[PDB]
């Protein structure tokens, strides 16, 4: 579908749109409890504050009307503007067009009724705008997903909190300012200073000692200084630390199941408890031993080549990853100089990688050799000469029935392309004049 | 159906009876407390009230007598009607019986002795209409394990604390009116009121303080505004705290399960994350890294594909399966069809539903064949078809057993269904009947 | 055996004696803190209580000389009277010993020395008792094991709250009396009622006081009404709720513990959730689908067959079990059973333990039988003919062989097994004239 | 690579008593730290040089790490070069270790007395590195349990944080003038007869000891209220710090859970009895046959998980070793491994998998192709003919010519039995054909 203006959404453009519009969405609802709580009809220093920004979002409710819905189900940026334009109009539309009035001088103007006041909370309709992002947050493999389902709930206490000390302050204002001894903060006393005539107290004295309370509730410290005092205060406080009990669990519930995923540390203890049995019984050389403990430490603490995991995909595209980065290793090898692709992948067929930290000696000198050896990183030595990277050892001597004339030894981190010399015998037979391209290669010295 | 005056215990009206008493049971179990806590003897113009409120309890009595039950181990439901009036008098009858008598008129007609009173708790027994109703929420797919042992794990904590607050409240009554100021209410101050004189404040402020310190003390916020000054609230408050850090660890400890034990993403992004840290490791670019991508909507999509299906295979319902969804998605291909009853419930089985994401690759041209594909969703593109609904491809490949002759690639996400060729040509050549079958009507 | 009087540790008659001392030492541990924190050395009337307390002790002081130890290496009964005078010389004499001294008479006979009276502590080794009768009841498998850990944290916190209530009322009376302001009770005013001169305040009053000061922080509420005022309540203080931090979140993680190895319900009803989004994309049923939980509550929250955890314990013992419980079910089974030895124990192992929930039919007549079912106990109406138990069906559809002639329905819920058609033809084509046998008498009664 | 002298390696047991000197220094100077930042504006002269000394032992430290050869985490190697260990140090930590060395109390004390050069005493808690560096090497221990390092780093954390805290809470009091006294937690506070006034000339540890208590009391969210914020800048910070303390106190909470739900092998163990005992006890098996399956399941049991981890870890080049000096004479004390090569047996140990059965179990029966091909490590084994005692051989007749196993095996003692598959063994004598003729000939003989 054409349509040359509907915005398909990885638009860099309508990214200078999703992270400006949710700065603004995180002001108009951190403001919001503000405006309602704190004040009666904004003070005029703030008009063009509260003109402006309900502007932002009145275009932002025109550009929902040319932009792409990618389909729940059959994946398809429905470029078609009678169908996002009226998927947009029935979901949040009427919750994102009444929360853009201006609630203020409608206050204002028709006689300062406290009740068109409470259209204020309409606006809260902007932490979705929030909440569409730790949604699009987690689709985004760079860090767990269960750690933003942490830091979802670590922003939704701390603005439940703030909206709690918003409401907590307006139940106070409620009453009269003659009946102020019977409410939590006209009747408070703090040190030498009395909270008395609160509503002349400086705004962020009141915001501050507020949001202390709702703090210091929603830890569960309740230091009780601060306290309710009305009848309707108990009962804010009562629904409050109730909604706190549940919301506070679930934080210790995904805290926990995160860390019932463990670490790499207790992973490699939790392979090694069980490794220190059956060694103990039928123990092995306890040099090898803690050099087993060295390759446990070198498969911990580092790549975690995924033979453990590459099960997941069919064995045919698992040796397409043995294609698209193993012509690289296998083609740049001088033992295969002059051999046909086929032959390649028939090797790359049996392929393992292994890892080897310095000090062992690989295919020892004066016995039978068993592997073929590639190197792709660190480098070796052989006892005469130095064998490095994309270099072939152990393989002098499977093409013949020789042994390994070479203590071919490990000087830096190894990377070695392993594979069984029964593969380089099937491999070598079945391919006959692949046969003679290394027989001609062995006499190319 | 033998009896006739007995009542089958899913009839429709014996469904709108059991919701009828549970907002009886719901109420004469949060107001007893209230009765007991905040009266001596219920007042006046409340009298007709708990009248009719042990009248309903009363005529639940009569009619469970008559219930039909279906058996523990037996497992058929009994309509015996000398062996239903047998288990309900065994388990349910007093507990029911004691508390429909008029305990407030009881109480009254006595001379007013406070222990004719404590004979209100009997009639929180009525609660087990509510734990008979999160035990028959629990069993319903329908309605969501979502949050069931949450939930009335949810109740029963607030149901502990009305029930505490009320206590709290009575034990204030048991020292005489003028040793009010050795009481946690009558010592009471919030802001500049005094709750002196506190047998005289009206009924909801002493509610709501009473609950108040209930719920502060349930959430273990515990301010200290309102607290215990006497020796029998110290130790109602022992009780209460010592009860509620244990039920508090145990609602923390069902969140906690319920977060563990995880299923859906619990399959899903451990596989990508992985996935991703190990091409990150070794660069593999972003195509095949992407029908990767599309091969974790292989393995993982249509239910884990083969691993459920393993379950229930004593019960022959994989005959539902095997021609219920997939021999209609079969007669959905062309030559694949098979087009026999024995050869289709043959290929039938190793199959694999697959979802792969717009955008990918899915078989190209000059490659070596690998599986055999039904589409029955999805739209795939070819570089010459624009493949919808059941014109699946991978036909001509197999006899013709060359390189697959068009690159195909998908524009909306799509849901193929997998065979092996392994499959397809052992039993391919066993059914020779089917293999004339197959190669008389290729697309002419 | 062969030492003459050493009483074996699982007699009836030293478990009515670990049992007298078991509430000894409940009564003399819960009973020490308050002897040392609340008086300073027991009153007169206290006197033969205290005796007659530690009496008790010197009694199972001399029988642990007379106890036949249960080794830990060897795993027997090590009746030699020296090797069970040895180790408790090394592990519980001595320190139940200096537990034994009359320390509130060698208290009052030594000038009131206040350091001698820090020699009651070593009665709080009594709670070794309650504590092995902790280990003694994971061992009994009848309730679960993880509710027995969580019981071992209930005792644990409601005696380290009884005992920091008496150390709390203790450290108030370390300062002398006229600096008794200076304290957390003589500062106390609770109510119209003030805690001066609380010395004289009695008994059962300042230990509710105290212990409802240490309970209201071990749950960590803290009201506050009573707190710490002194530098060593500060300190006191400090170490109990750092020490109750981590013992209230061991009480959270073993109560998860238990409920994460939980419930059959969830583990019925995550089955069915993965099941009927199947079937809400599968479409097996419309109604069935409630005969697929129908099933799923049948086999499953009730008769509970672990036969995948049969699949655990060998197949030969697997057979064996099949064997002791399934042979006198199967042999109480009409006549197309096979009458001999060899028949059922080949037959046996593929039965599969199935049931049936009344208003279910079988197999209908008129299709291809591929199973045979065995009634054990139940009840089946094939149609217009009752079968109970030992009336096993699926007779007429090989022996005769035609098509069934019947519609197996369920009258109730029964306990069949089911074998495959494969059995009954493997084993009865190799026992051939045992099946002949069979058919020489089919229903000629 | 010893090429370069004077360079310290470092595992050298000499810098061990400098790796546990500088963290009694390092864990003295960063609780000292907020404690001089906090209770003094510049030291006593008592602690004078205290003060000196503690910079001189973090100075010789400095000057001890272009001197220590680092171990590569890329290639493994210990870099004993100086102009490879220092430009390391000099990029990750010197400009913490170097200014975190000044006199920050002769900066302060002569320089005018201008407080913000004591902001500079922060960046000496950058020594908790050391304490940091302490809990990674003793969570690459094994050796130390895993309940020892794993919440206590985060008893750690949760005492250094409260310690610190409590410095923080004492000297906000301090940024009041002391005439606006009576505006402050401790100016205000009156415990007792005790009242905290004009506190600048308390002791120390009164004023110590107080805000600890405060900021522990905090920590384990009891909050009694005696002692709260009562400023507008010691409400913020507590707002800061319960918030904090908030995710730190679920961390906890988390990390004892998850150190509990992953209970270890014995009573996964005691999971697997209690519902293999319970399954048959409740239908009431015979409990001999309980017995018997608990005398075989268990040997079963920790030979399958300790057999099947490791075959699966220990990659190649290093297993087969392993596995010959597990197999090797027990499987060439054999009359059917007899005159093959030697990379045939290392072959055969891989694919080898020991197990465990009773006496009074059967492997295969008269109706029965086997599973495996076996050979004998123990045992008292018999063919129903032969009684196989130890170091024998069975299955090997089935292999060649693909005759029905004749034989059902009767073991008649707990044996060590050798498991390899038909299909793998078939393979290797598909490739070791040059043996496999030895293999027939050996059953032919
Ligand atoms: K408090
Ligand atoms: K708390
Ligand atoms: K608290
Ligand atoms: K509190």
């Amino acid at each position: 579908n054409d349509y040359k203006y509907i915005i398909h959404p990885k638009n860099r453009w309508y990214k200078a749109w999703e992270m400006f519009i949710l700065v603004w969405a995180i002001y108009s609802s951190l403001f919001t409890p503000m405006e309602f709580g704190f004040f009666r009809g904004l003070p005029e220093r703030l008009f063009v504050l509260d003109i402006v920004g309900q502007i932002a979002f009145l275009v932002d409710i025109v550009l929902q009307f040319f932009v792409a819905y990618r389909d729940t189900q059959t994946y398809r940026t429905v470029y078609k503007p009678t169908r996002i334009a009226f998927r947009y109009l029935k979901s949040h539309f009427l919750m994102d067009f009444i929360g853009c009035f201006p609630w203020d001088l409608i206050y204002k103007a028709s006689g300062k009724h406290e009740l068109v006041r409470y259209l204020l909370w309409i606006r809260l309709f902007r932490v979705r705008k929030v909440v569409e992002f730790f949604q699009r947050l987690e689709k985004d493999t760079r860090i767990n997903y269960l750690f933003t389902r942490i830091l979802k709930l670590l922003f939704v206490e701390v603005y439940c909190t703030h909206t709690a000390a918003c409401i907590f302050y307006y139940l106070a204002t409620t009453l009269p300012p003659e009946n102020e001894g019977y409410t939590w903060i006209g009747s408070l006393k703090l040190g030498d200073y009395s909270y008395e005539n609160f509503r002349e107290i400086d705004l962020w004295k009141r915001y501050t000692t507020a949001l202390y309370f709702a703090i210091v509730t929603m830890a569960t410290v309740g230091y009780g200084d601060i306290h309710a005092v009305n009848l309707r205060e108990m009962i804010f406080v009562m629904i409050y630390v109730s909604f706190d009990m549940v919301l506070g669990a679930y934080l210790i519930g995904n805290i926990t199941a995160l860390i019932v995923k463990g670490s790499n540390t207790e992973r490699f203890r939790d392979k090694m408890n069980d490794l220190i049995s059956f060694m103990n019984r039928k123990k092995l050389g306890r040099d090898l031993r803690s050099q087993i403990t060295g390759h446990v430490r070198l498969q911990y603490d580092s790549h975690y080549t995924d033979t453990v995991m590459l099960q997941d995909i069919p064995a045919s595209i698992r040796a397409k990853i043995a294609q698209l980065l193993y012509l690289p290793y296998i083609k740049k090898v001088p033992l295969f100089k002059g051999c046909s692709t086929e032959f390649i992948n028939q090797i790359v067929i049996r392929l393992h990688e292994e890892y080897f930290l310095p000090g062992e000696v690989i295919t020892e000198q004066g016995n039978v050799v068993d592997h073929l050896y590639f190197v792709c990183e660190g480098l070796l030595e052989a006892l005469v000469t130095l064998l490095g990277p994309h270099t072939s050892f152990g393989d002098i001597s499977i093409i013949c029935n020789i042994s390994q004339p070479f203590t071919v030894r490990v000087c830096e981190l190894c990377h070695l392309l392993r594979l069984d010399k029964q593969s380089f015998s099937n491999i070598l037979e079945i391919y006959f004049h692949d046969g003679r391209t290394i027989l001609n290669n062995i006499m190319e010295e």
